[PDB]
């Protein structure tokens, strides 16, 4: 009653913005079943007539999951989002949370707290009042697997990490506690076993309307707003990719480089790699591209999300270096602890990272491949797709002309032989999809590469769900022509 006056006091403090102010934050379009409005999101709103305590929130990279679950807490401590509902909000940050250290779901809670010794007892006295926020399931570093056990039902035991959640996602550890979880749709297979009767919500992005609504807050003179988003409106790729509110950034954030240069506004970018490569080329005025992605290799390869100052000294990047690529938007930072803007940014890096010009991770794209699709390595969704990209001839730029033209080559011979594979092959039934490899060949965009790959097809079987997906496969399925169409 007196501890939840005090903790919704830091909850307003800790959650004022975006990084570490909420006036940026644009709406996100919910749906259900996967016009949704948050207070109802644990009502019953069926025949059931018993509350919902599990609420699974799926989201695609940079679709604003954590933007969404950060203005949750906001609007909750603020007495605008569940006033009623639960006497506290417990924001679980899924990177920060270590699968194999020994802890308890009381440790846990302490953890959220502002003061060293909160009462977690008096806490734990009602846990139909708490609301368990888990902010990126799939960002769990290393396995997690639907074997482990005992599962624990003592709030107080230390368990391992994997255990703890497990056994609070599975509602054995507090059962009657409500639960938000925010994942990729990736990892939604691990996830899908644990889950009891679920409330399915899907975060789809933004509006045609949200995207001019977000041009507009980050471009505090209209007559830049309004430029920059007609140059998304006249290019067909950049409208559509701008759905994702990420997306929407990275362009404004590149366009914003470009007005302050004087160059009459233009961006021809017609992939994600050419997007990537657009904004980090705004950046330089680089010197440690062999460090930045060897970081992010190791990263990605050694599941390290968060790095500190020793991770980051070993990689050759020194005090002023971080220093440079924070101020730059490439690096993030009360936790001792630095990361890549965005995950995004890290796949891109690891990607590159194989590519490299020679002048620690095993730089063999075989084994890289050997991992696609596993939980333990971060999907390696994106790593893919980038180097898909990247490893395309018919594109350059000045970051480009420092990567190995000699090993990109011999990388898109094997990326041929992967496609191959999966796709002369029924019995896949897991990533990559026929879609997702549309999705590479779409960041390969080489007609020679597409042809040569499409034939590979035996028939075209996928299910489109967003304008992107029919994007994507309208240029895969324009470039897949049977050798004697006449
Ligand atoms: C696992 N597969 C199965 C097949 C269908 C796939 N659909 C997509 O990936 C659609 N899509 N498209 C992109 C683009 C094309 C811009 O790269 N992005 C998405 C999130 C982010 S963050 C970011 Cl940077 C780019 C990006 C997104 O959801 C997912
Ligand atoms: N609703 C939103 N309004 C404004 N910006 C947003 C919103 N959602 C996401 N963003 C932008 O996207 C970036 C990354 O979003 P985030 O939620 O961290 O992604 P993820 O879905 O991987 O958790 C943010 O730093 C912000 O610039």
């Amino acid at each position: 009653k007196d501890y939840r006056k005090k903790y919704r006091k830091y909850v307003r403090s800790r959650f004022q913005c975006i990084e570490d102010l909420n006036k940026r934050y644009t709406r996100l379009r919910l749906i259900k079943e996967h016009p949704i409005k948050m207070e109802l999101l644990f009502d019953p709103d069926d025949e059931h007539s018993e509350p919902v305590h599990t609420v699974v929130f799926q989201g695609a990279a940079g679709i604003g999951k954590t933007i969404l679950a950060r203005k949750m807490m906001l609007d909750w401590a603020s007495g605008t989002l569940y006033q009623d509902r639960f006497d506290y909000l417990f924001y679980i940050h899924c990177r920060e949370v270590s699968l194999v250290t020994q802890r308890s779901l009381g440790d846990l809670i302490m953890s959220c707290c502002p003061d060293p010794n909160p009462p977690i007892h008096k806490i734990v006295r009602k846990p139909s009042r708490i609301l368990f926020l888990m902010d990126g399931f799939d960002e769990l570093q290393g396995a997690f697997d639907e074997h482990i056990g005992p599962l624990c039902t003592d709030w107080q035991k230390a368990e391992r990490g994997d255990i703890l959640l497990s056994s609070l996602i599975r509602k054995k550890l507090l059962p009657e506690a409500s639960l938000l979880i925010t994942t990729r749709p990736v990892a939604l297979e691990k996830l899908q076993h644990l889950l009891d009767h679920p409330r399915h919500v899907e975060i789809l992005g933004f509006s045609e309307a949200k995207r001019k609504e977000y041009f507009f807050k980050y471009f505090s003179d209209e007559a830049q707003a309004r430029a920059a988003f007609s140059l998304i409106q006249e290019n067909e790729v950049l409208f559509t990719m701008c759905f994702i509110p990420l997306v929407c950034w990275i362009v404004c954030t590149g366009l914003k480089q470009q007005m302050e240069s004087g160059k009459s506004l233009a961006q021809t970018s017609k992939t994600t790699t050419a997007v990537y490569v657009f904004f980090l080329s705004s950046l330089l005025q680089c010197a440690h591209l062999w460090g930045l992605c060897s970081l992010a290799a190791d990263g990605i390869w050694n599941q390290k999300i968060l790095f500190e100052e020793s991770d980051l000294r070993n990689h050759g990047l020194q005090k002023a270096d971080v220093s440079a690529f924070l101020r730059m938007n490439l690096f993030q930072k009360c936790e001792k602890f630095y990361s890549f803007i965005h995950m995004t940014f890290q796949e891109f890096f690891a990607a590159m990272y194989y590519l490299l010009e020679e002048e620690l991770p095993s730089r063999d794209v075989t084994v890289l491949l050997e991992n696609y699709g596993k939980f333990e390595k971060g999907y390696l969704i994106f790593v893919v797709r980038f180097l898909f990209g990247l490893v395309n001839q018919e594109r350059t730029s000045y970051l480009e002309k420092k990567l190995s033209c000699k090993i990109s080559q011999q990388i898109r011979l094997e990326l041929l032989k992967w496609i191959e594979v999966k796709a002369k092959a029924k019995k896949l039934q897991i990533q990559p999809s026929q879609l997702e490899l549309f999705y590479c060949l779409y960041e390969m965009q080489e007609e020679d590469f597409v042809q040569r790959a499409m034939d590979y097809f035996p028939k075209i079987e996928i299910n489109l769900s967003t304008r992107m997906d029919h994007m994507v496969s309208s240029f895969c399925i324009e470039n897949c022509h049977r050798v004697e169409s006449l």
